[PDB]
């Protein structure tokens, strides 16, 4: 490990045209030192591969700004106005990966795998091809992403997925030892772990340099092998995107009686992982005596409620970016890990949003063409395990009655046949193997020819159909 | 996470022909509880994937004796009588893995990836096929291993490799709290980390059963989403296999290769000559010594009050570290290792051919233990890789040839060999130049000692020795 006093020198030799890692996710974990230090080289044409695209002053955003990035690899990109303006005005390339998929290919990079197998984006745009990755100034696609070879292993579906290797990494840490040994605060660890492995060099900036010592041999976050170039950050910001206090939610009829169904999906000693709004909503009416644990994607297993203002911190933040807490109990994990979790089906429950839910569970939930096009997060991933239970909390209808259930869906695919429940505010649905979409319960005062005609498909009734429950 | 008072009760219902995922390095992190417990339940038929098969009498070596193993997926199985009578008998199977494919493919078992590619492995048995999995008791091969499939991905080949999942993994940890969160302890950890997220039903054995809050957030190594079912052990032997502890034809290989240490340079080295040369390091000097155990930043042996079993080498010898030193799992040991991020492998070997291949783990018909972490040593191309051996065999056999008549470990991996007699560079397309030469020798006397030709560096030296 070579240590540096000044960033800029750290960082003066990365080519132009170069693939950069860059730790982070949301404004947690972000490398700002360093980001500052190539505002300062002026290095253009990189090909930023970071969870997300900061905000439009801080993170990768001031690089954006700057116009020294040519191509972006991430998942999501939302909350971000000068991405947006440049990826729609084809002055930006943009590659939408899984959140899961990108943290494995980054770990398959420094770990010498060339390629491995995934079963997320099987069945979706990113498997099939066709994913915007750059527009042309009238709007119609420049670049779109090739398709994924598929192949089978015991009956399932997988796509052939490349490892991410960089010239150059930068990350963000929060303490280094005089030997180079480096550790992660809280949540801010999440991308910076595994793509302190992936690159020809990777550069760390941490808050603190530590003595030797300061940390136990069996707790080391990244071993100082890995630790090519070292600074200690000059200053930091650490800007919160999301400020989530609470003062020690049912809202609408519809939303309300939702979020009252969705919450009796939770069981005792379970493990989930909640989308923000009605499914993390309904956790509120969880049982104070039943013991249910949370996950975020982002790394953190163990969720807590949002913090008090004395509570808030910045390396503390759920997947909707929010400032939370964690329970006693909890543990944080980088996102490779985090995802090998979710993927390998660790995750008893994922509860989420959609637009659209077909008969036999494909789901819709992350991008409208000519419309809304901001990446899938951790979602295709969340929903690509065949032993997690998949529940969508969703209107029953669109405005104007417009059904949001369907026998196929028209809108782009986060996952196929993974929805194995449906929660309305008219009914619930089952989707079994065999039937598919099945009512099993109905609001009262509604028939079943309610909920034909706000329906797109036809479905299957239970014998055994029962008034919707509600949290008691 | 259920916890359990009685071991038996935990694993009683494991089935007969189930496969089970052993942790355990050497005697170093074995679940001598849930083994003890499987004793009792009497199942049998079991493919038991361990990196090691323990000794006659502790670890795998007990389920073998009780001959409840019908099948063992392993990278090294040496030093069990009990397992070579079995193997050789034709009454035990046996997959002879790489240690670095192990790891992996247990890893992608648990993280949902269920094949990936390795370049560990290619132009051996193990791509190639025929390794030997199960003997007739006429001695011949009835099961040998089958071909891999090769791929290649920018201008390397690699191989594809199917994960390992398990219905049930043994695993032995140090403490977990409460909630059902686990912590492994120095250089115990190997598989038993990645082993417990990659079966159905895992089964953890602590020694200590501490308070939530006693872990700090970030430094829980097993998540309690990880653990289904623990058991506090209720009895530790915790055997130690080689007591290692401190108060001229190998002296000259041992000091020329000394001399491909650097500063701040990252190593491993195998055990005997290449080990040897690391007290010949100048105190001045920094290198980083790496095991494929899960250590970073190895220390001299211990004192007799510094023995720890949880602490050994890849050589299973009692070690320590140095401060700075780092402990990690055995997939993220092979991730370092085949990454490129180790800068020397320097180890022993049978065999090294013209353009670098080396042969160092199998002698068809007289020795078959495995080829351990040899294999993920030698496979990444950002590692230099450096032979130490005597010259020629017994009988003046040569032991440098055109080509090796062993198994290899690596093809075109070797980038320079050290003998009592001459230091070699080795080029994978052009073949072996002579750049330092034993002082009294002569060309001569290398060419008739040599199973192939050679070019000479014009700036041949005498060899070189460590002061």
């Amino acid at each position: 490990t070579k240590f540096y006093t000044d960033a800029v020198e750290a960082v003066k030799d990365i080519p132009n045209g170069a693939t950069v890692l860059v730790g982070g996710f949301g404004l947690a974990g972000i490398p700002e030192n360093l980001i500052g230090a190539l505002l300062k080289t002026g290095v253009k044409e990189l090909t930023a591969v970071s969870n997300n695209a900061g905000v439009d002053n801080f993170g990768l955003g001031l690089l954006l700004q700057s116009k020294q990035i040519k191509r972006m690899i991430s998942s999501y990109v939302g909350e971000n106005a000068e991405f947006e303006r440049q990826y729609l005005a084809g002055e930006l390339e943009v590659e939408l990966t899984p959140q899961g998929t990108l943290a494995e290919r980054i770990r398959a990079g420094g770990a010498g795998v060339p390629a491995f197998y995934t079963s997320t984006g099987y069945g979706t745009l990113v498997q099939e091809g066709g994913s915007p990755i750059k527009y042309n100034k009238d709007g119609s696609i420049a670049i779109a992403s090739k398709p994924r070879e598929v192949r089978e292993f015991n009956g399932q579906h997988f796509i052939l997925e490349e490892a991410i290797r960089g010239d150059f990494a930068l990350v963000k840490a929060w303490k280094a030892d005089q030997a180079g040994n480096v550790t992660f605060r809280k949540s801010a660890r999440n991308f910076n772990l595994p793509m302190c492995k992936a690159a020809e060099t990777t550069v760390v900036e941490v808050e603190e340099i530590v003595d030797i010592g300061s940390f136990a041999p069996e707790d080391i976050h990244i071993p100082k092998i890995y630790v090519h170039r070292l600074v200690k950050g000059e200053k930091y910001e650490k800007r919160i995107e999301r400020l989530s206090v609470r003062k020690e939610k049912l809202g609408d009829n519809v939303r309300e009686r939702i979020i009252k169904r969705a919450a009796l999906e939770f069981e005792d000693g379970m493990y989930a992982n909640l989308g923000i709004g009605i499914p993390l909503l309904a956790s509120n009416f969880i049982s104070p005596n039943m013991t249910v644990h949370l996950q975020s994607e982002n790394g953190i297993l163990g969720l807590g409620p949002y913090p008090l203002q004395n509570e808030v911190d910045a390396d503390l933040i759920n997947a909707g970016k929010e400032t939370v807490t964690v329970l006693p109990g909890a543990s944080y994990f980088s996102s490779d890990e985090s995802f090998a979790m979710i993927r390998g089906g660790h995750v008893n429950l994922t509860m989420l949003g959609a637009m659209q839910v077909s008969k036999y569970g494909d789901l819709a939930n992350w991008m409208i063409p000519g419309k809304l096009v901001k990446g899938m997060g951790g979602a295709m991933d969340l929903v690509s395990s065949a032993k997690t239970k998949v529940v969508v909390t969703m209107e029953h209808s669109a405005k104007g009655n417009a059904h949001k259930i369907m026998e196929k869906c028209t809108l782009p695919l986060t996952g196929k046949q993974c929805v194995n429940r449906i929660i309305t505010e008219k009914a619930v649905f089952d989707v079994d193997r065999k039937k598919g979409l099945t009512l099993i319960e109905l609001w009262e005062g509604l028939t079943v020819d309610d909920i034909k005609k706000s329906t797109g498909c036809d479905f299957a009734v239970s014998p055994k159909l029962i008034p919707m429950q509600q949290v008691t």
